[PDB]
């Protein structure tokens, strides 16, 4: 039957064409300045009781549209080793929620690569944890980014596995 795919698009994740969205969220459920800024503007209702611990995900419906609030670690606060573990765990919880929801597709950003990156380039680290979690799901995954060079690198990483 249908072949599950990965794609990357360089555009605002709030404009996605998928059946649900992943917010790069904060543990206290507060609006932020990255992805979460766009998510709060588009789906403010999904922030009712969206607070959840680092390394977890919590889904809140906006109408019937699921917003999966996934909380990556802030690497300014976490050690490299503990932050790596929590980043991986957040994506594992996203994969479980995508499965539970039965969606055919999900729009997802790269967790902990912006406000929570500790000032380091974490594209490969974050993308590889995304793959480790989402590879075993059969939803179409669309990765959203904003940087031109990151779009190219993410696309290369997807393509080199096919
Ligand atoms: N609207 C967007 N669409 C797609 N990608 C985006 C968007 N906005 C930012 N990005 C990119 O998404 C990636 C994740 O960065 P952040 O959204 O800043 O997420 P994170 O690093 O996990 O920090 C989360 C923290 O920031 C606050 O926005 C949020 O409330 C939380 O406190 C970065 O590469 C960023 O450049």
């Amino acid at each position: 039957h249908h072949a599950p795919s990965y794609r990357v698009k360089r555009m605002d994740i709030a404009k996605n064409d998928e059946e649900c969205v992943v917010n790069a969220a904060a543990p206290r459920g507060l609006p932020g300045n990255g992805v979460c800024k766009a998510v709060y503007k588009k789906w403010p209702e999904s922030f009712k009781n969206s607070a959840t611990p680092v390394g977890t995900a919590k889904t809140v419906m906006c109408g019937t549209y699921p917003v999966i609030h996934a909380v990556g670690p802030n690497f300014s606060n976490y050690s490299e080793s503990e932050g790596d573990r929590e980043l991986a765990a957040a994506y594992r919880e996203v994969a479980k929620e995508v499965t539970r929801l039965g969606v055919n597709s999900v729009a997802i950003p790269l967790l902990s690569t912006g406000v929570y990156s500790g000032g380091k380039d974490r594209l490969t680290q974050s993308l590889n944890h995304l793959f480790t979690a989402m590879d075993s799901t059969d939803a179409d995954v669309v990765i959203y980014c904003r940087d031109k060079e990151w779009e190219k690198k993410i696309s290369e990483a997807i393509q080199m596995r096919t």
